[PDB]
């Protein structure tokens, strides 16, 4: 019974909840299951959104559970810490993001996305963009930013694809396990001989600042939502660009309007419909409310990006969007995922002028949002 804020008509908001936004900022909506020995909180306002998120101090990340020390830890993941041990965590791993590693990795991401759309476009059109584009491209980059080695990324992105969307349920544990345990390998290998993955400038620079089992989560996590999150935000960018073939030849020529089309598909997207629920640690009062040290607050990121009447528009300039969230938890991510948009859209459009979907939009599958990120399962495309 999916809750209103994950709710969508293809990739619109419902109007049931544009129409709950308009009573107000913040609401009396239980988003989470479980409870109700904690008060729910859906916040839809965008000022609120930001305050709430910029907030930890008072707004908590962890899991809101009936007693400390029966909840799972969680090592090495970022977003299920609070500080200081986030401040800690996160100041070890912000190098393998500066700016200029990413533009080090730039020219094999640029190979990477010509030598997937080769076998992309091997295979006879019509083609399914989500498993012969949408998965490998992320899958691969991510496996580069690991430092993982070149014979196994194949292997390896197969059972990242394989343990997030299979129909089977032992063979999304199968490779679920595959994953951890590579990663636990590479890890400790890493530690070894630190080399060129994101492993390797974590040991070279903060390597006694962090234990080996928050390395081994690290990794595996991050290797994950590098992927999943990727190959979510890249096939609906591209059924955006798709449908609507004048925006996308548009990109076509004048190329510089990347980074304007880079934001756009981001804020639509929105592929992140919640961020972690944010439990109160004190008594607060905001927009004509009294919150409760005990409550539950989802912050909608698809109230604060959409409205009645959106567009897809490339040349918007002013995107205020929190696709990636706000404060201190804002995804460490960003700059990579906004780096292979902006090499990837491009190359697309410039490769396939006539790019075009080769069955109905009516017949287009969308996984929900609520668990993970929005997606489209198939995307059938010919040119
Ligand atoms: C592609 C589009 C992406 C979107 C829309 C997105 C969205 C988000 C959001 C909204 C958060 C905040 C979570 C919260 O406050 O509860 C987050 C955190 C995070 N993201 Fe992303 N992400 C994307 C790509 C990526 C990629 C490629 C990576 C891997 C490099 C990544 C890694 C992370 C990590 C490690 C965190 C936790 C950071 C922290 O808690 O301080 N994300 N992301």
């Amino acid at each position: 019974a999916l809750p209103l804020p994950h709710q969508r008509l293809r990739l619109d908001p419902v109007p049931e909840f544009e129409e709950l936004q308009k009573a107000g900022p913040l609401h009396e909506y239980d988003t989470e299951p479980g409870m109700d020995g904690r008060k729910q909180w859906l916040v839809t306002g965008h000022d609120e959104v930001r305050a709430i998120l910029a907030d930890h101090e008072r707004f908590s990340s962890m899991r809101p559970v009936d007693d400390e020390a029966d909840r799972a830890l969680l090592p090495g993941i970022l977003q299920a810490y609070d500080p200081p041990d986030h401040t800690r965590l996160r100041r070890t791993v912000a190098p393998a993001y500066s700016a200029r590693r990413m533009e080090r990795l730039r020219p094999r991401i640029e190979e990477i996305v010509e030598e997937c759309l080769d076998d992309f476009e091997s295979v006879g059109a019509p083609v399914d963009f989500v498993r012969h584009a949408a998965w490998p491209i992320p899958a691969y980059i991510a496996c580069e930013f690991l430092g993982v080695p070149r014979d196994d990324q194949a292997e390896l992105s197969r059972m990242i694809r394989e343990s997030r969307e299979s129909r089977l349920p032992r063979q999304r544990t199968l490779s679920g396990l595959g994953i951890v345990n590579y990663t636990k390998r590479l890890t400790s290998g890493k530690r070894r001989d630190p080399g060129d993955g994101m492993i390797g400038v974590i040991v070279r620079e903060h390597g006694a600042e962090i234990s080996d089992e928050e390395l081994a989560g690290l990794a595996e996590g991050n290797l994950i939502m590098a992927a999943e999150q990727m190959a979510a935000q890249l096939a609906v960018a591209v059924l955006l660009l798709v449908t609507h073939p004048d925006q996308m030849a548009l990109l076509r020529e004048k190329p510089e309007l990347i980074d304007s089309a880079t934001e756009e598909v981001l804020r639509h997207a929105s592929i992140v419909e919640a961020p972690a629920p944010r439990v109160a640690l004190a008594d607060v009062r905001m927009a004509g409310r009294d919150i409760h040290a005990g409550d539950v607050l989802t912050c909608s990121m698809l109230a604060t990006n959409r409205a009645p009447g959106d567009r897809f528009d490339i040349t918007r300039e002013k995107a205020t969007h929190m696709a990636f969230g706000h404060g201190i938890h804002h995804c460490i991510g960003a700059p990579l995922a906004r780096l292979q948009l902006r090499v990837a859209l491009p190359a697309v459009v410039g490769r396939f002028p006539s790019l075009r979907l080769a069955v109905p939009e009516e017949d287009l599958r969308f996984k929900p949002g609520r668990p993970a990120p929005f997606a489209v399962e198939e995307l059938p495309l010919e040119w």
